[PDB]
DNA sequence: ATTATGACGCT
DNA sequence: AGCGTCATA
C-alpha cells in the first residue's frame, strides 16, 4: 500500500529538435523555408542519401535514408541542400555548431545530459519546486502553456486538432490540486510551464522550433515528445501510463528497438509495454538478466532511475568514412591518404575543443572494416594520443592496423578497405 | 552503396 | 581492452 513506490520523485523533459538538420539550412537560406526539402549526403551515388527530412516532405513519403533521385520519384519538386565536403569527406561542423547554440540556451534553466547532436534531457526537479514556491498556490492558467498535449487527454463525456488539445488541457487543468507542493501531476503540469518557456527561448534566440516530452524519467520523457511533433510539446502522466502501454509495441520504448525487443516479443508471446506487468521480475531476469529483468518490470509500470547525467559535452570526438563497393582502398597510399584526411579533420576539431571546453584527448582509437564484413567494425585498436598533430596521428594509426594487409605483396591491401575510423576519447582537464 | 557519428554494456 | 548493441541527423 504505502511502500509502493511509484517513479514520481522526478520531473524531467527531453527536447528534440524539429528536422534539424534541414531547419540549420533553412535558417541559413529562406528560400528552403516552408517547403518540402531534406538534406542530402554526396550526391553521385544515386543522388545523395537523405538524412533529414521537412514536414512537408514527409507528407509526400520522403524518409531518411532513401536516396535523392528516389524520393524525388515521390516529390519532384523537392528541395536539397548539400552537407559540407572537406577533405574528401562529409563534414558536421555547421551541425554541431548549431547544436552547441540550443544546448548553451537550454543549460540556463538547468543541468542538461546531452543525449544526440540534437537532443538533450533536463532534469527540473528543481525548477519546479522553485517555481510552485513564488507561484503562492496560484492556478496554472491554459495561457501558460499553449503548445502543450496532456496524453490520454480529453476523454469521457470539436472536430479541429487545436480544439482538441485545449479539451484535454482544460480537463487537465481543471483537475489539478494546486494546493499540494509534492502533488506529481502538479510538478509535471508546471514543469512544462517551464519548458514552454525553454522552447520558446530556444525560437527566440536561435530560429529553431523543437518538440518536448514531460514525465517523471527519460524513457517517458522520450516518448512523450514524439507522440506531438512538430513544434509541440506533450507531458505523460503517471496515471496515463497503463492506457498508453495497453497499445503501444515494445519496440517504441527506447532501448528496446532492437534484438532485446524482438526477443522480449518473441520470448513472452506478447506485443505491447502494458503486457509486461503480468510477469514477476524474476520471471522477467530469468530471460533477459537481472539488469534488464529488474529494469523492464518497472519500466512498464512507467517506472526508471536513469539519471539526468550533467554532461553537455560529448566524451569522444571522431571522424569516420565508409569506402563502399568499387572504391574500397586497395593500396597502401590510399590507405595513408584517408587517413591523413580524416586525421586533418580530428586535429581541427580536437584543437577547438581543447580552446572552448578546457580538456585533451589521451586516447587515439584506430577502427577498420574489411570488403566481405558483415559487421560495422571489423577490427579495433587503440593507441596513445599524445599530440594533437594530424600526421603523427594518422602514421600512428597505419601502424596499428598495418597487420591487417593480407598481401604478400606491401604495396597492395587486401582485403580492401571499406571504413576507416579515427577517434579521440580519454579525455582529462587541461 | 545509407553514412557519420556517439553512448554504454559485456567479458 | 576489443567487441557488440542501440541510438540519432
Ligand atoms: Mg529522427
Ligand atoms: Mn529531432
Ligand atoms: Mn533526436
Amino acid at each position: 500500500g504505502p511502500h509502493m513506490a511509484t517513479g514520481q520523485d522526478r520531473v524531467v523533459a527531453l527536447v528534440d529538435m524539429d528536422c534539424f538538420f534541414v531547419q540549420v539550412e533553412q535558417r541559413q537560406n529562406p528560400h528552403l523555408r516552408n517547403k518540402p526539402c531534406a538534406v542530402v549526403q554526396y550526391k553521385s551515388w544515386k543522388g545523395g542519401g537523405i538524412i533529414a527530412v521537412s514536414y512537408e516532405a514527409r507528407a509526400f513519403g520522403v524518409t531518411r535514408s532513401m536516396w535523392a533521385d528516389d524520393a524525388k520519384k515521390l516529390c519532384p519538386d523537392l528541395l536539397l541542400a548539400q552537407v559540407r565536403e572537406s577533405r574528401g569527406k562529409a563534414n558536421l561542423t555547421k551541425y554541431r555548431e548549431a547544436s552547441v547554440e540550443v544546448m548553451e540556451i537550454m543549460s540556463r534553466f538547468a543541468v542538461i545530459e546531452r543525449a544526440s547532436i540534437d537532443e538533450a534531457y533536463v532534469d527540473l526537479t528543481s525548477a519546479v519546486q522553485e517555481r510552485l514556491q513564488k507561484l503562492q498556490g496560484q492556478p496554472i492558467s491554459a495561457d501558460l502553456l499553449p503548445s502543450t498535449y496532456i496524453e490520454g487527454l480529453p476523454q469521457g463525456p470539436t472536430v479541429q486538432k487545436e480544439g482538441m488539445r485545449k479539451q484535454g488541457l482544460f480537463q487537465w487543468l481543471d483537475s489539478l490540486q494546486i494546493d499540494n507542493l509534492t502533488s506529481p501531476d502538479l510538478q509535471l503540469t508546471v514543469g512544462a510551464v517551464i519548458v514552454e518557456e525553454m522552447r520558446a527561448a530556444i525560437e527566440r534566440e536561435t530560429g529553431f522550433q523543437c518538440s518536448a516530452g514531460i514525465s517523471h524519467n527519460k524513457v517517458l520523457a522520450k516518448l512523450a515528445c514524439g507522440l506531438n511533433k512538430p513544434n509541440r510539446q506533450t507531458l505523460v502522466s503517471h496515471g496515463s501510463v497503463p492506457q498508453l502501454f495497453s497499445q503501444m509495441p515494445i519496440r517504441k520504448i527506447r532501448s528496446l528497438g532492437g534484438k532485446l525487443g524482438a526477443s522480449v516479443i518473441e520470448i513472452l508471446g506478447i506485443e505491447y509495454m502494458g503486457e509486461l506487468t503480468q510477469f514477476t521480475e524474476s520471471q522477467l531476469q530469468s530471460h533477459f538478466g537481472e539488469k534488464n529483468g529488474s529494469w523492464l518490470y518497472a519500466m512498464c509500470r512507467g517506472i526508471e532511475h536513469d539519471p539526468v547525467k550533467p554532461r553537455q559535452l560529448p566524451k569522444t570526438i571522431g571522424c569516420s568514412k565508409n569506402f563502399p563497393g568499387k572504391t574500397a582502398l586497395a593500396t597502401r597510399e590510399q590507405v595513408q591518404w584517408w587517413l591523413l584526411q580524416l586525421a586533418q579533420e580530428l586535429e581541427e576539431r580536437l584543437t577547438k575543443d581543447r580552446n572552448d571546453n578546457d580538456r585533451v584527448a589521451t586516447q587515439l582509437v584506430v577502427s577498420i572494416r574489411v570488403q566481405g564484413d558483415k559487421r560495422l567494425s571489423s577490427l579495433r585498436r587503440c593507441c596513445a594520443l599524445t599530440r594533437y598533430d594530424a600526421h603523427k596521428m594518422s602514421h600512428d594509426a597505419f601502424t596499428v592496423i598495418k597487420n591487417c594487409n593480407t598481401s604478400g605483396i606491401q604495396t597492395e591491401w587486401s582485403p580492401p578497405l571499406t571504413m576507416l575510423f579515427l577517434c579521440a576519447t580519454k579525455f582529462s582537464a587541461s
